[PDB]
């Protein structure tokens, strides 16, 4: 209900720290690599269907879909562990610890998607990739229309202009909402964003000193998220059934025997 200051800024550190140990492409990392001037540090961009050949780290479309449905899986494991390390967090039921989770990963990816990219493009792998707005958004329906609001929401939510120290605890907010659906014990989950709530706002003053009712702001995208996000993963599922079960393709099967 009320920590001390200093408390506050202890969470705050801890959380940074976990941060860094679970994530190891920071939003500092990323914007480095999107300046570098030599071309060691360079990414290689993609930008059309050759340079996409050429990069080596609807075939195309659906392996960029698949591509992405691999890093978000890794992405959850990291995020998980990051999770593990909020204090309070393994005290609590460890069925709450799932559904916390379940509706938390999609959020914090939407997030922390926005670290790797620009108005341009976005990281991609661990940085050693680069790939252009224009042509994820030019892939075939439904790919290129199910990518794009990802950038649209990036743009807006990096003007914030946020970075890691304010990035971790905004995430362990994220992952501490108790208005989730099925959750069990609601008031000690509370209890522990509460906290993350304070330590957000302290840190919130401490970063960007100039910067007014930025804490008002990010907890509104924060809400905004979750509307996003419910869209996203019913036309996420909606893609994974129509596009990318071959079992529903037999005839696409039939032509990939005959002609490979
Ligand atoms: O970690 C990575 O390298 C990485 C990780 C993710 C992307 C990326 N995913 N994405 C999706 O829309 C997406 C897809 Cl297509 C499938 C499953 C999940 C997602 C999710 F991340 F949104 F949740 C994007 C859209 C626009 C731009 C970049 C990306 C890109 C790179």
């Amino acid at each position: 209900s009320h920590m001390e200051s200093a408390d506050l800024r202890a969470l705050a550190k801890h959380l940074y720290d976990s941060y860094i140990k679970s994530f190891p492409l920071t939003k500092a990392k990323a914007r480095a690599i999107l300046t570098g001037k030599t071309t060691d540090k360079s990414p290689f961009v993609i930008y059309d269907m050759n340079s996409l050949m050429m990069g080596e780290d609807k075939e195309v479309a659906i392996r960029i879909f698949q591509g992405c449905q691999f890093r978000s899986v890794e992405a959850v494991q990291e995020i998980t562990e990051y999770a593990k390390s909020i204090p309070g967090f393994v005290n609590l039921d460890l069925n709450d610890q799932v559904t916390l989770l379940k509706y938390g990963v999609h959020e914090i990816i939407y997030t922390m998607l926005a670290s790797l990219m620009n108005k341009d493009g976005v990281l991609i792998s661990e940085g050693q990739g680069f790939m252009t707005r224009e042509f994820l958004k030019s892939l075939r329906k439904p790919f290129g229309d199910f990518m794009e609001p990802k950038f649209e929401f990036a743009v807006k939510f990096n003007a914030l202009e946020l970075d890691d120290s304010d990035l971790a605890i905004f995430i362990a907010v994220i992952i501490l909402s108790g208005d989730r659906p099925g959750l069990l014990n609601v008031k000690p989950i509370e209890d522990i964003q509460d906290n993350l709530l304070q330590a957000l706002e302290l840190q919130l003053k401490l970063n960007h000193p100039e910067s007014s009712q930025l804490f008002a702001k990010l907890l509104q995208k924060m809400t905004d998220l979750r509307q996003i996000v419910t869209e996203h993963v019913q036309l996420l599922q909606v893609i994974k059934k129509t596009e990318t079960d071959m079992s529903l393709h037999p005839l696409l099967q039939e032509i990939y025997k005959d002609l490979y």
